[PDB]
């Protein structure tokens, strides 16, 4: 038991989290700091992988982990509760003269602090999207990860190279020699920042996945988003530059962002 | 017991904020040379100074003494530097109480009357008007003696008041903090208020009003006392608010 392990008895576990969208989760409440918590159970190996990759992540635009309970089943993670829940259903469901342009340009920035930290530190996201980030108070962002090709029902996974993909978030190398790196993940956000400029509309609309990658491999890419800034736009293209090699890092998107802010 | 004090221990000098709020005078605890407020005067004076020997938390107003042997009697308070809050919303800055500072007030009134739902006290009139601010936007919840536009629907019909009734001003006070201190429901007939109340008309979103702000204002209106939020689930969602709202201010901070 190190540092990180709490007592159960610090944690009432309420009900789940959002009636079973995100599987073997609970709102909770972290009792002495009157906080909501989410508490991720198990209903073996791969549970305690993730725990401990989550020690390693503190950073203010990342999930953060809270404690994990392992002396007796069931084992718990606990982070953080982030109020307005995730950021694709915000963004559908958000009244756009709230969350107007400097906002979205705020949500952008954030998330990209929080992918130069993972480059940073040497870690890959594989499956950065809307769905996998939450808003809180004040327009706070954070990047998770909920593994939710297991959970998602639909179209946003589908069956490829033997495993589930969201084909559409998917860098073309990843599709076709299945290699992953923190160049995809730039690739990924780049689609990000299109959901993002769209107020969550579903990429590539009306095009069968049947046709992506195919339009990819002959330079088709996504046009610019009504009311998307042009500046914005050269981002969302640099990140999908065919040749990894070629996709800026998230340390040089931060930056363009952060100039970006202090100029609005 | 511990808390009589001698009222020579205090000099009394004047009646504080043009005694708006009754015989509460300005004064001085000579052994501490401390700045305090003091009530002067039936046996309701006795039951609330034994009521404030049973308080204590952060965002309560703090009793430090009562004389209760011969009249004229006190009951002695910290003094609040910055007076009442609602005085304090209409007359701020906005540039430094921001929405970061309107939740943080929000948080401490939502932490104050939990605690006292979990002693089973009922407060019976919470409104902005009966909060005090103090350095650092520090806010205590008072009370210092119907409000038809803060009372609960169940009050209003039945004379029935509980910690769900306190719920539902509680509401109503958030509305005046969003609204840096407005009066409630603007241009409305007091006297249709019930009657549209059971209709289920409430007050609209004020401008710039966070919208979980204002699903908690709806949630503490529910015409039902048992649909209503507890104080622990309100202070609940606010302290999460607030811990997202601070982190937040920091990275917008470090962009500049
Ligand atoms: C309760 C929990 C347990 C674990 C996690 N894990 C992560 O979010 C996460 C994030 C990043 C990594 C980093 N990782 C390294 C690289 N690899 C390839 C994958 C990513 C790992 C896990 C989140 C949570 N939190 C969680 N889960 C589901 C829903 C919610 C939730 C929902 C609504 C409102 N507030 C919170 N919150
Ligand atoms: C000098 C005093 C005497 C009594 C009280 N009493 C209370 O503030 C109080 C608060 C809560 C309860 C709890 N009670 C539970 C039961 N229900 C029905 C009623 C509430 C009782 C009394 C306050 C004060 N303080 C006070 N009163 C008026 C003005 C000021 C004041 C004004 C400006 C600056 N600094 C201080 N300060
Ligand atoms: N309705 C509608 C569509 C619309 O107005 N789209 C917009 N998108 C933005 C925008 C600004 C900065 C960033 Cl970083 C991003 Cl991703 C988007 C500005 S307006
Ligand atoms: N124009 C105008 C006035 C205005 O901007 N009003 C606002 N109110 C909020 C707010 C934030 C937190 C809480 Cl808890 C509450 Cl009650 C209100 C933020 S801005």
């Amino acid at each position: 038991y190190d540092k990180w392990e709490m007592e159960r008895t610090d944690i009432t576990m309420k009900h789940k989290l959002g009636g079973g969208q995100y599987g073997e989760v609970y709102e909770g409440v972290w009792k002495k700091y009157s906080l909501t918590v989410a508490v991720k159970t198990l209903k073996v190996e791969e549970f305690l992988k993730e725990a401990a990759v989550m020690k390693e992540i503190k950073h203010p635009n990342l999930v953060q982990l809270l404690g994990v309970c392992t002396r007796e089943p069931p084992f718990y993670i606990i982070t953080e509760f982030m109020t307005y829940g995730n950021l694709l259903d915000y963004l559908r469901e958000c009244n756009r003269q709230e969350v107007n342009a400097v906002v979205l340009l705020y949500m952008a920035t954030q998330i990209s602090s929080a992918m130069e930290y993972l480059e940073k530190k040497n870690f890959i996201h594989r499956d950065l999207a809307a769905r996998n980030c939450l808003v809180g108070e004040n327009h706070l962002v954070k990047v998770a990860d909920f593994g939710l090709s297991r959970l998602m029902t639909g179209d946003t996974y589908t069956a490829h190279a033997g495993a589930k993909f969201p084909i559409k978030w998917t860098a073309p190398e990843s599709l076709a020699y299945n290699k992953f790196s923190i160049k995809s993940d730039v690739w990924a956000f780049g689609v990000l920042l299109w959901e993002i400029a769209t107020y969550g509309m579903s990429p590539y609309p009306g095009i069968d996945l049947s046709q992506v990658y195919e339009l990819l491999e002959k330079d088709y890419r996504m046009e610019r988003p009504e009311g998307c800034p042009e500046k914005v736009y050269e981002l969302m293209r640099a990140c999908w530059q065919w040749n990894p090699s070629d996709r800026p890092s998230f340390a040089e998107i931060h930056q363009a962002f952060e100039t970006m802010f202090q100029e609005s």
